[PDB]
């Protein structure tokens, strides 16, 4: 049975997937929810195949924005398998269709971003791995239309927009920490995307715009009153500085950005980068 508060949200789901299955999504028995999602993955696969689709992708994304928040790990896994099953049969051949899919999925990525900072490693690691796979676009396991020439969802740039978007709402400590946890893994996983100088083949603000957008975000919470939000924000910035010692003009920009404020952590941060600069003999 569907609780009264969810009647309007569930109605489009029912229209597409039928009352029986949607009811199971709300079951109190996690086995029933897990089984419902296993069935949903097949329902969605079969419906999308039938379109050699809009209603189906929309209702599936809507379901997934709910169940990807499920606190039961085995249900979350089933939810993520449904997400993959949808993506590989989804038709996306035009920038218009890309924009539409990006918006429908944004609430789903939001739920996953939160769980990147779940206390439990297997849940955070699966969440991080999922969004890293999304970053790989049409060469990853979440490629759009993988099972049937798709233009894909937008890879890293799309995930970056999700990380950096809707900041006035997705700003509690765990929503920030999950974003920061993913940011730290992005810089580690795809260094060439953020540190162009490592590919051996124009101004700093332009060439490094992607990195600078993530360090700007990090700087907004280096003073956060949650210990791990604050620590990871600072540690991200210090690691980036270490990475750009081979390119002093970039290092200079990071030091410059720490003049936007005289608060203590900026001062501390600035003295830390001065120290790295001396250690490595780039103090000009």
């Amino acid at each position: 049975q569907i609780p009264p508060a969810y009647k309007d949200l569930a109605e489009p789901w029912i229209q597409v997937f039928g009352m029986e299955l949607v009811g199971c999504l709300f079951s109190r028995n996690w086995n029933v929810r897990e089984m419902a999602l296993r069935r949903l993955s097949h329902d969605v696969s079969g419906a999308l195949l039938l379109a050699n689709s809009g209603d189906v992708v929309e209702a599936c994304c809507s379901v997934l924005s709910m169940v990807c928040a499920d606190p039961v790990y085995k249900v979350y896994v089933a939810a993520l398998k449904t997400l993959r099953a949808m993506l590989v049969y989804t038709p996306c051949h035009s920038l218009a269709e890309r924009i539409k899919l990006q918006r429908l999925l944004q609430p789903v990525v939001d739920t996953i971003l939160v769980k990147c900072a779940d206390a439990n490693s297997r849940t955070s690691q699966l969440s991080i791995s999922t969004l890293l796979e999304l970053c790989k676009g049409q060469a990853g396991e979440l490629a759009v239309g993988r099972e049937i020439g798709s233009i894909g969802i937008g890879g890293v740039d799309y995930v970056l927009n999700c990380i950096l978007g809707n900041q006035t709402e997705s700003n509690n400590w765990q929503e920030l920490l999950g974003r920061l946890c993913l940011i730290d893994r992005l810089l580690l996983e795809f260094p060439a995307e953020f540190y162009p100088h490592i590919v051996s083949t124009e101004p700093v603000e332009i060439r490094y715009k992607k990195l600078l957008s993530l360090l700007t975000f990090a700087l907004q919470s280096i003073d956060n009153s949650h210990s791990m939000v604050g620590k990871l924000s600072r540690r991200i910035y210090l690691s980036s500085a270490r990475m750009v010692t081979t390119v002093p003009h970039v290092f200079s920009k990071l030091l410059e950005m720490l003049s936007v404020s005289s608060s203590t952590h900026f001062t501390r941060m600035r003295r830390r980068l001065m120290a790295i600069a001396d250690e490595v003999e780039i103090a000009e």
